[PDB]
């Protein structure tokens, strides 16, 4: 099935994951455990002894530089190149009585470590997947320091006998990090990514993902629903997603192409549930307003009104005839809501009798911005058009209410609905990430939301 949104990670984004992903990895790198080497010893000329190199502890580990490549159609290459772990710790030898202690340093640096990331879907729930396939560290140079005292067997020792096994678990224990990380942090945070997004007592949106995440020559595609859903009852959309093709770029970390069938599923979930409605009474216009909704004032054009129903307040009812429409071309976001706009006269026992049924429809300019993660809107109308669909006092010019049409509308109507529209809807991002310079590229068939990133 054509996916509502479709989420695109350029190199820019990329880079960024991996500079908060080693940021997050050199902690982790820190905190390795390596053992104490406890040998003995028989030169030539000094004589037999036992040795000890312990209590190392890890002081410094930069990894000045990482990247992330991606390899199309297979996954991502993690790979940092200059890293230098900078260690100390504590030696003692004892020849016969002679006991000497002291403390070491050691330098390991030109370590290299490369991983294979490889992405999948979880289709039972949707979420992303993101496991390590392979792992390798690698270690060019070992400076043991003890250049404090003339001791130099006791260098010649650790290199002729310990560099060879530290070095060793050294690398096994940085892959060791390094494939527990993605799985134990790298996964769970990438499934915080939202999938059924609740955004108030009626709606939700559908956020899961409808294929495994695509790596490409530079980009990284994530293929989801979009479709706001309802949870009262389901009921599926009368049309199919658009093929999202834009342009891949790198000006921005991510890019997501806000299909027309994602925004369209909002309006008729909003319709069918029966909440696109509103009741206008005449305590909701400003007392210092020429018009009124009273048969009396009705009674200038419509009476009728006035001539059957005698000095009586009068209640308006505005609800959704069908879901709206939202087009989305290159040249902006058009809106076609049509609704029905019956007149009743309140009686002298609360009741309403039915004066006319209005069939009023337009079309207008959807804006649409981004606040914190949120999608935001707001709607400008043109010329309302009436229609009389049926009158209880006869028929009339049905163009006798526009005046009364064109100020109920966007002083009463039009205000409560960029309330929600101006609230928002919820972006898919994952947690601790705010978006930042965006762009809204209007698209045939679609939006363009284009963002940069701040991982808290
Ligand atoms: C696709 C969603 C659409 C919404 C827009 C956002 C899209 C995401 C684009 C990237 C920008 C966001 C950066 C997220 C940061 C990644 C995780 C992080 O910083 O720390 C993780 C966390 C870091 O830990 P922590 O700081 O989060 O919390 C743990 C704290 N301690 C350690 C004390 C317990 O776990 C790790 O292991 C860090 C990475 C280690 C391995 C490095 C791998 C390379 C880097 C990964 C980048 C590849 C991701 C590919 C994404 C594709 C999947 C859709
Ligand atoms: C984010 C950018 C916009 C993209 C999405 C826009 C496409 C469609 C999705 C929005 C729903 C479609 C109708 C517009 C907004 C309706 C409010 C909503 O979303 O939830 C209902 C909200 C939110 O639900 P609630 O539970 O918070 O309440 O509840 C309301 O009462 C709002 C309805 C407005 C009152 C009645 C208005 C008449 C119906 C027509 C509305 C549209 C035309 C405006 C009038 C023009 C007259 C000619």
């Amino acid at each position: 099935v054509n996916p509502g949104v479709v989420v695109r990670i350029s190199q820019k984004g990329l880079d960024y994951a991996s500079q908060q992903g080693t940021a997050a990895l050199q902690k982790e790198l820190k905190r390795i455990k390596i053992p104490d080497y406890s040998d003995s010893f028989k030169i030539k000329h000094l004589g037999k002894g036992h040795y000890s190199f312990y209590s190392m502890d890890i002081r410094e580990f930069q990894l000045p530089s990482s990247q992330i490549s991606m390899v199309p159609n297979v996954g991502l290459k993690f790979s940092i190149s200059n890293a230098n772990i900078k260690i100390s710790g504590k030696w003692k030898a004892q020849k016969r009585f002679l006991k000497m202690s002291g403390n070491f340093d050691l330098s390991i640096e030109g370590m290299s470590i490369s991983a294979d990331l490889k992405l999948g879907s979880n289709p039972t729930s949707g979420k992303p997947t993101i496991t390590c396939s392979s792992c390798s560290s690698h270690i060019n140079s070992v400076h043991v320091h003890i250049s404090k005292s003339k001791v130099g067997w006791l260098i010649q020792l650790f290199h002729k006998k310990i560099e060879s096994a530290l070095r060793n678990k050294m690398n096994s224990q940085v892959c060791e990090k390094v494939t527990n990380s993605v799985s134990s942090k790298l996964q769970p945070y990438f499934q915080t990514l939202p999938v059924m997004t609740k955004i108030d007592s009626v709606a939700g949106i559908n956020y899961g993902l409808v294929a495994p995440p695509a790596t490409t020559a530079e980009t990284l595609d994530v293929q989801m629903k979009g479709e706001f859903y309802s949870e009262n009852h389901h009921n599926p959309p009368p049309f199919a997603p658009p093929v999202m093709e834009f342009p891949a770029a790198h000006d921005r970390m991510v890019y997501l192409g806000l299909s027309d069938y994602f925004f369209n599923t909002a309006g008729l979930v909003y319709q069918e549930a029966g909440v696109l409605k509103m009741t206008l009474r005449d305590d909701m216009i400003p007392k210092e307003s020429k018009f009124r909704l009273t048969t009396k004032f009705f009674g200038t054009f419509l009476p009728e009104v006035a001539k059957k129903f005698p000095n009586m307040k009068i209640q308006i009812h505005v609800s959704a005839s069908t879901p709206p429409h939202l087009s989305v071309q290159p040249t902006g976001l058009t809106f076609y809501p049509a609704v029905d706009v019956q007149a009743f006269a309140v009686l002298p026992n609360s009741a309403l009798a039915s004066l006319f049924l209005i069939g009023m429809h337009t079309t207008g300019s959807m804006e649409v911005s981004a606040e914190s993660n949120r999608l935001v809107g707001e709607l400008k109308l043109d010329r309302l058009l009436l229609e009389l669909k049926h009158s209880n006092i006869g028929p009339f010019p049905v163009e006798l209410l526009q005046d009364i049409m064109n100020y109920i509308v966007p002083i009463l109507v039009l205000p409560r609905v960029n309330e929600k529209l101006q609230k928002g809807f919820p972006l898919p991002t994952p947690a601790r990430v705010q978006l930042y310079n965006v762009v809204l590229q209007p698209h045939q068939n679609f939006l363009l939301f284009g963002a940069d990133v701040v991982y808290k």
